[PDB]
């Protein structure tokens, strides 16, 4: 299993542009494209994004290089983030795919704000990190897939994906 994979599993391929669950134009694979209640908008963000007028639709070939841009970014997101860097570096390979996937979700700056969390990270104190990040909004709202990221920190194991 490898990072792809992963976020694969965890948002779904849509070719069309859809709301993703707080309601956001978002397509691909989980792509959001604006959070502006107009569909206008996304639209317009779409054919910017893909350099051709899509008409809220598009290919696979092109989710796949929105999802191989979005997936670069975030660890070069990651990597530049004070804050996030050395628990990213403190992290065996599994747990950094973990950490990979929030940010994609959320952005650097939300995952920035689980200062408690990371802090047991970097500790290596896997059960009581699980316990802490699971008390937030992020495990209220996509309480499935925060399990399974939840999980993957605890075990260091892809488990919760297979
Ligand atoms: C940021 C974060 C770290 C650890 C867990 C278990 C969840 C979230």
């Amino acid at each position: 299993m490898n990072i792809f994979e992963m976020l694969r599993i965890d948002e779904g391929l849509r070719l069309k542009i859809y709301k993703d669950t707080e309601g956001y134009y978002t397509i691909g694979i989980g792509h959001l494209l604006t959070k502006s209640p107009s569909l206008n908008a996304a639209k317009s963000e779409l054919d910017k994004a893909i350099g051709r007028n899509c008409n809220g639709v598009i290919t696979k070939d092109e989710a796949e290089k929105l999802f191989n841009q979005d997936v670069d970014a975030a660890v070069r997101g990651i990597l530049r983030n004070a804050k996030l860097k050395p628990v990213y570096d403190s992290l065996d390979a599994v747990r950094r795919c973990a950490l990979i996937n929030m940010v994609f979700q959320m952005g650097e700056t939300g995952v920035a704000g689980f200062t408690n969390s990371l802090r047991m990270l970097q500790q290596k104190r896997w059960d009581e990190a699980a316990v802490n990040g699971a008390k937030s909004r992020w495990y209220n709202q996509t309480p499935n897939r925060a399990k399974r990221v939840i999980t993957t920190f605890r075990t260091g194991t892809w488990d919760a994906y297979k």
